[PDB]
């Protein structure tokens, strides 16, 4: 049950919205069962129903809750289906979903090649390697953290405008060769404290750890990326044939 | 950071082995850094170096640890790669890696079809559906928990001889039609208390939640399975194409 502090400067409706949000983040409210009623909340904390109703309606207007007639109010659990077999960019993914892709830069460095990285990319050593770490956003909501390693010569000099747009698009134009094939490795994990803060989920929340090596049509590897995708807003789908 | 109790009837070497195991399963120990030396352990707990050596040697022999001539003793992180595009059985997967597949029956129930399950499987409603829940073992080590829903008339009566062998082999045999295609949905999760106890991992440890819907060559779906796969023993690998 929530913790409501009436002597706090923070308005009670706001407390409710945040506690509820926090409760949805740590799973204490699942999407199969309805929330306590307006009346139950009010009586529980000795507060007005209109205060409860203000918090709940705001959460409905955010799309965090929904009202099913005669059944109650429920936690919304929108999932995107990520097709694993089609090589696409984040930008392409969002557009196809009628959503607006965004990025926030966590870190950029141009780093020295290592024998490990050069063997993965089949690039030169010593060489310079873009290391691009971004939060990827969908309608301003963080969906993933990606850290992409790209040999300098396959991208040339990069600036903030590149980071704010599509790296795959730049890659195809800069190289005049299409992006063709990738290998991905998937591991379930728990969000670190840092990953959780950036993603707006709980410490330890479920995430998919993804390692991708991406290739141009001519067989050249241009990317080795490691990423963390939110478990709570993604389902990953693929198909299998016999033989 | 182990806990050693000298007045316990349990021998100290056994405590060390168990405490270290518990540490490897809660992440206190990591495969990157060397374990503390015999000396560090012995001095810390006020015990014999040969008691420490006995525990560490046992763990090496169990595969849980390995030694390195100049760097010291390390945590083994053996992970299987699970290829995601060929449709195969557990039994097939384990044989391919030269491991012995096994099963322990968690529960079997013949259940009434639900409208939900009937839509998924495209089977009759009312009808009867096998609900087969097994721990799947690799050399007697729990790898996964699977709960497979199979329409009764696609498998007939089932007994412990079926549960202890390959369901997919039985499915092909019984129907005289081979398995051909599947859809799979992947989701990162944390092991529930019950899932963790069965898999021998920590409560809340990372697992991949997998939903598989599997089809015969004639297009009939014979299986809807929900599974939990151990994060600590599995890497999921697939390839992508630009299409
Ligand atoms: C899990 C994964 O590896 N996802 C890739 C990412 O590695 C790649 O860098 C990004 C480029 O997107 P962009 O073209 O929009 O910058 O597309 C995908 O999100
Ligand atoms: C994640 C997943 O869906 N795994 C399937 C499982 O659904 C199927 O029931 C089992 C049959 O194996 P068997 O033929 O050895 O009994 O093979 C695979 O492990």
């Amino acid at each position: 049950h929530m913790n409501i502090n009436k002597q706090s400067p923070i308005p009670i409706y706001y407390q409710i919205m945040e506690q509820l949000k926090t409760q949805i983040k740590n799973g204490e409210l699942q999407p199969d069962m309805p929330l306590p009623s307006e009346r139950e909340y009010a009586e529980q904390f000795g507060i007005s129903r209109m205060t409860v109703r203000q918090a709940l309606s705001n959460l409905v207007n955010e799309g965090l809750l929904y009202r099913l007639k005669g059944r109650g109010t429920f936690v919304s659990k929108p999932k995107m289906e990520q097709a694993l077999q089609g090589l696409t960019s984040f930008t392409e993914d969002m557009k196809s979903r009628g959503m607006t892709p965004g990025s926030r830069l966590i870190d950029y460095q141009l780093i020295d090649s290592t024998e490990e990285l050069a063997a993965i990319l089949g690039c030169g050593h010593p060489s310079s390697i873009h290391k691009i770490t971004r939060v990827r956003l969908a309608n301003d909501i963080p969906m993933a953290i990606e850290s992409s390693h790209i040999p300098f010569e396959l991208a040339g000099e990069l600036n903030e405008s590149h980071f704010q747009s599509s790296i795959y698009d730049h890659i195809e134009r800069y190289n005049s060769i299409p992006i063709s094939r990738a290998k991905q490795e998937l591991e379930p994990s728990a969000a670190t404290t840092e990953e959780a803060n950036i993603l707006g989920i709980q410490k330890g929340a479920p995430v998919l750890l993804i390692k991708r090596t991406t290739y141009l049509q001519n067989g050249t590897a241009f990317e080795h990326a490691k990423s963390v995708y939110r478990g709570d807003r993604y389902t990953f789908v693929h198909y299998m044939d016999r033989l």
